[PDB]
């Protein structure tokens, strides 16, 4: 059972701007997604401070980076708080409408796309390098869901029947044909060292056969 939704007009405009603007510094997508994962891990850690049972779905707080050259996917996995179905539909738990408004005013006033994260809509920087993005997520208060969009004004949400995750979020980037450098081990390490050196959770870069 697959539900198809239209993006709010402002969010469709944001993804069009990300996809169509000439902007060479695409590597910041990874910083933005890792920062999102850190934020989600902060949230479940804070909740566990007064209620330890919130970690019954998994005690480890970490971030894994999983490149797959056969599938041409880069997957960012975290064991953070996750998102409910309502969160997914409401722009993946962001205030994307007012964030897009502020971001686009900043762009016409000196800013560049690399500062997208200061406006709370850094997730959509995934479309700098991905033709399609799948988000698998599991929140303690809801079931496991899959969100997916190839932009173009719509996204889908369905119940996920894949591997159960316990708790957290998995962002699967289906990379553009000319963006496969972000599957290379040395390129990912360089980006993590450059932009994510002070993230307070272990980041594990998986290797391939
Ligand atoms: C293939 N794959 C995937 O799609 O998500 C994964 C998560 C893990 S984890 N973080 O549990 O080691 C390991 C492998 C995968």
């Amino acid at each position: 059972e697959v539900e198809t939704f239209a993006f709010q007009a402002e969010i469709a405009q944001l993804m069009s701007l990300i996809i169509n603007t000439f902007y060479s510094n695409k590597e910041i997508f990874l910083r933005e997604l890792i920062s999102n994962s850190s934020d989600a891990l902060d949230k479940i850690r804070y909740e566990s401070l007064t209620d330890p049972s919130k970690l019954d779905s998994g005690k480890e707080l970490h971030i894994n980076l999983i490149p797959n050259k056969q599938d041409r996917t880069l997957t960012i996995v975290d064991t953070g708080i996750g998102m409910t179905k309502a969160d997914l539909i409401n722009n993946l738990g962001t205030i994307a409408k007012s964030g897009t408004k502020a971001f686009m005013e900043a762009l016409q006033a000196g800013a560049d796309i690399s500062m997208i994260g200061q406006f709370g809509v850094g997730f959509y920087s995934a479309y700098l390098v991905a033709e399609k993005v799948t988000v698998i997520t599991k929140h303690n208060d809801d079931e496991q869901y899959a969100w997916e969009s190839s932009a173009g004004g719509s996204f889908t949400v369905r119940t996920d029947t894949g591997e159960p995750m316990g708790r957290g979020t998995k962002v699967i980037l289906h990379l553009k044909e000319d963006q496969t450098e972000y599957l290379e081990e040395r390129r990912i390490k360089e980006i993590v060292k450059k932009h994510s050196q002070f993230i307070g959770y272990p980041i594990t870069l998986f290797v391939e056969k």
